């Protein structure tokens, strides 16, 4: 039995969980969020319990000591030498990455340097690998990619039409996100299943606030939703996906929008959001349409259609289907949504078993469907610690 | 029999037809260039080398002249292609006096080409004051698609304010070789779950399903969609704003890069037609064989989509320059594709036969040479001559 922790650090925030390996135990996890700002709050919960208090929180240097003085201070662990390993998550790891790496020093040079594609989460991402490697000095550490598994994707589905200075000089081509979680589920169905994944043609669908699709074949990605940045693909939270490129010179020119209004258009005011007119959340859009709301019913129908329209082309790329996957908070829990995409597809011998669906049973498709259709609760932080035990406890 | 003309006006280029109704045969076709004018017959040809009103005067002239008409007053109808007819239009109209306006007060959404469509109208209307006029739009064939095809998951405001939608284009092309498919089949064309990809130098896929296109690939713009010659089709919308501020890149070099520099053009870095970088994917150039390559899996990507939305396939028509003539880009475009018992026939898919699928396939795969003319000049009839 291990101790490994799953680390995740946001602009201003600390997520963490403590797991005991192999099992996948959940020993503790909390966020600390709000950093640096006033309203710093620091929660943690147990398998028994839970402990939450605001107090001030200077930077992710005291994030990580707080954090640090709690889990002794709270009994988890009789000392932070029981600690193993930790497993840092990664916003992007472009081409470098194909797989998480033993944290050192030049692993830690890249990640910084790779800063000019995820702006807004490397930076944060390396200081949380760095003050662990100060505070926790004898862990070994493994930085987590959330773009590694799609470096399998082979050019023709990389390579954006554009001339071919914007590849080679800019480095604009698809990276694909959500890779952790597409990793995890669809190893999870090849394990529930008790078949080798490379065996299986399988679409992966992660619908959180965050959503993208996933086409996996012989075990490798092949595709996914997402693109140069997790704006791209499917409809999602805030974000529109992907949109008639064209739109954006003639907001421009017709508008007068700065490249960030333009940015912050794609990521923040679209999606559920900007068409329901009424939310960014799956529950309350479908509360407001079910009581009437057009826009808000558009706006649900709207997301099923472009997530199926992205299953499409994922299909016809593997010839085949054998296993579709729903994951995330709207794929593990909505059965209307998983009923809404589904649906009119005996063209594949894909039909849904009502019962387990309503359910949200493991599995639900149909009786006598060919294609297994699988409800698959995402664990992004478990996958996290299997990594650091492959590449830091061989054992 | 009647005589009606199809006219298609660019902004320095006049096209015309001129069709024995409804019988299909053609009486005389040619162009006009650099405003160089060329007008064959079925025997005939007749180039020369010499603003728009002078086009229409040597064009009429030319009929009388040179014995295609006896008369200017045995044209029955003539059609004119238009770009863009927003909402208002869902078919073709009958050119009274403000169809001409509502084409007008559209050129702000096709402001290069149908201020010259409507200009080729009304120039007709002066100097063929006895014929009717229809205006066929790119745009009205793809007026049945539903509100989940064509809303961008933008704001609302940006739609029902703005006017930012699909529309998608090619309308007439997918009309017309949805209608041909059918008709060779002796089946409605309503019997059908269709998907037709008209690959010019512009490119665009279109669902028909139960008579009606149900999707299709451009969008706002004749840009978007799949990769084109010069034009990229989509790409992630995110690249965009992270260019202006990487590299300072104005809204019109924006639109410059997503049409002009694109597609084929782009990553082959040889040309924009697909023959020229079919010929230096040959000799081993790398980029002209991984634009090849992209092109297809942008078209197969987009069928998906709509395979998916309609729940099967019953018939794949290639259309257009590259999709009449090219063996390789159909083939490329239709591998591997069991699951739908779509699989072509070498030899047939070799001499571009109108039908290619394999004898044990159960999707249609068929070679159809887009005619809009044809197409246009037979909306003239049903619009302006309903005997």
């Amino acid at each position: 039995t291990y101790k490994i922790m799953a680390i995740n650090a946001g602009s201003s925030s600390l997520k963490f969980q403590l797991l005991n390996m192999p099992q996948g135990a959940l020993l503790c996890q909390g966020l600390i969020e709000r950093i640096g700002l006033p309203e710093a709050r620091f929660t943690l919960k147990t398998s028994a319990q839970k402990w939450q208090e605001t107090l001030p929180i200077a930077d992710h240097h005291e994030a990580v000591t707080l954090l640090l003085e709690a889990l002794t201070g709270r009994g988890i662990l009789s000392s932070l030498q029981e600690i193993d390993g930790v497993g840092h998550r990664v916003a992007h790891g472009g081409e470098r990455f194909k797989d998480a790496a033993l944290v050192c020093d030049d692993t830690l040079r890249e990640i910084e340097r790779l800063a000019e594609l995820a702006p807004l989460h490397n930076p944060v991402n390396a200081l949380g690998i760095r003050l662990f490697r100060q505070l926790l000095p004898a862990v070994p550490a493994v930085a987590v990619f959330d773009t590694a598994f799609h470096q399998t994707l082979a050019p023709e589905a990389w390579l954006y039409p554009l001339p071919w200075r914007y590849y080679a000089e800019l480095g604009i081509r698809r990276y694909g996100f959500h890779g952790t979680s597409h990793h995890y589920v669809s190893s999870a169905l090849a394990e529930k299943l008790g078949v080798p994944l490379s065996a299986l043609r399988v679409v992966s669908c992660h619908l959180g606030n965050g959503c993208s699709v996933c086409a996996i074949k012989g075990g490798q990605s092949v595709n996914t939703s997402m693109g140069f940045t997790p704006q791209s693909g499917v409809m999602m939270g805030t974000r529109s996906g992907d949109i008639d490129p064209s739109i954006l010179p003639w907001l421009v020119e017709k508008e007068g929008k700065s490249a960030q209004q333009l940015s912050q258009l794609l990521n923040n005011e679209s999606g559920l959001l900007g068409v329901s007119g009424v939310s960014s959340d799956y529950r309350d859009v479908e509360q407001a349409a079910d009581a009437g709301n057009e826009r808000a019913a558009l706006a649900l129908s709207l997301f099923a259609e472009r997530i199926r329209a992205t299953i499409g082309s994922y299909i016809m790329q593997m010839g085949g289907l054998d296993a579709l996957i729903f994951t995330g908070g709207i794929g593990e829990n909505s059965a209307r949504a998983r009923a809404a995409i589904c649906r009119n597809l005996h063209f594949l011998g894909l039909a849904l078993d009502d019962e387990k669906n309503q359910r949200s049973a493991t599995f639900i498709q149909a009786d006598n469907a060919l294609v297994k259709v699988a409800v698959i609760n995402t664990n992004e932080e478990l996958m996290i610690a299997r990594d650091v035990m492959r590449l830091a406890l061989p054992q």
